[PDB]
DNA sequence: TTCTGTAAACAGTAAAGCCGGTTAATCCGGCTTTTTTTACGTCCTCAATATAATGGGAGCTGTCACGGATGCA
């Protein structure tokens, strides 16, 4: 499994490299650097899922300024609860 | 020279933080009866009449013929 994954993931480290300006070569560099400091035992990559929900709710209070809350409702398809615990959290943060 | 293990490493089982929807729960404004209270017109109830008035039958019923009582005279 090690194999191919790695490769991809060279891959696309060299890509955005590229894209970004650096030399695509570079990315082993990165490669090597994140499979000294990423090691230790066997876990499945994901994403942010606590940051997705994080960044979502984000994102519904910034379009939110009233009623667009049922516009909301439209937007994606979400329930009124979690856009007023959304609404009260962005009220904690300062 | 031939037959054994062992550490790097990839499948597995278990559990819970979160989580993208799941349900119940309360509160502001509004229409619709639901019942109630007057207004009133209508409906219901009663009283009085001061010339004089003084006894029906109302259509009978149109007809058969047994028996068995029955109560008198």
């Amino acid at each position: 499994r090690f194999p191919a994954l790695l490769a991809e993931l060279n891959d696309l480290l060299r890509g955005e490299l590229s894209r970004l300006g650096v030399d695509p070569a570079h990315s082993l560099e990165i490669v090597v650097a994140i499979c000294k400091h990423l090691g230790g035992g066997q876990v499945y990559i994901p994403r942010g899922q606590a940051l997705d929900s994080l960044i979502r709710d984000l994102r519904i209070w910034n379009d939110f300024n009233g009623r667009n809350v049922s516009e909301l409702t439209t937007r994606y398809g979400v329930t009124f609860n979690t856009v007023y615990k959304a609404i009260r959290r962005m009220r904690r943060l300062k």
